[PDB]
């Protein structure tokens, strides 16, 4: 893995704290974005990471004049268009829900009142990996509708190894 190659350097050549914690942060980084491309490619859906609201806007209503609806500046990790609703994606790889109702208390009140005044539907939807136990939870009521069963193959194992590492340092 060429990716598990660079972390390995960097966790060889670290000897401070904050660098420690700069490495860590970007293996939860790396982890996070593993999950989000499995998941793209076990749903059939166009992989992305990260992407603007108003990208999105204009991706699905292409004629929309942005400026009647004060649409703030804010990413998400992906989303999906059905044709008739707007999922707003967020992946998470945690242990915890913590993370997850901060997110989904930013999107609902960051995204949808715009959703609203433009009048498309719009669902704010979090699909979270526990990396220990490789369960899926989801957040979403419509995602859970059109994507009942998910067929991702998951392994955290160079992650924790490398996590596993960089702790051994201590
Ligand atoms: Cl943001
Ligand atoms: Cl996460
Ligand atoms: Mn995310």
């Amino acid at each position: 893995d060429p990716m598990y190659e660079q972390f390995l350097q960097r966790i060889q050549a670290v000897r401070t704290a904050t660098v420690a914690k700069d490495i860590s942060a970007d293996i939860l980084e790396a982890r996070h974005d593993y999950f989000g491309r499995e998941l793209c490619r076990a749903l059939d859906i166009e992989y992305r990471n990260n992407v603007l609201l108003d990208e999105i806007i204009l991706d699905v209503y292409p004629g929309v004049n942005l400026m009647e609806y004060n649409v703030p500046h804010v990413t998400a990790d992906n989303y999906i268009w059905t044709g008739d609703m707007l999922l707003i994606l967020d992946y998470k790889v945690s242990v915890g829900h913590d993370s997850t109702e901060v997110t989904y208390k930013k999107y609902t009140t960051l995204i949808l009142p715009v959703m609203q005044e433009i009048g498309i539907n719009t669902e704010i939807c979090i699909i979270r990996a526990n990396p220990v136990t490789n369960q899926i939870s989801i957040v979403g009521e419509q995602f859970k509708r059109l994507f009942p069963t998910i067929p991702v193959e998951l392994n955290f194992a160079r992650f924790f190894e490398l996590r596993k590492m960089l702790l051994d340092k201590f």
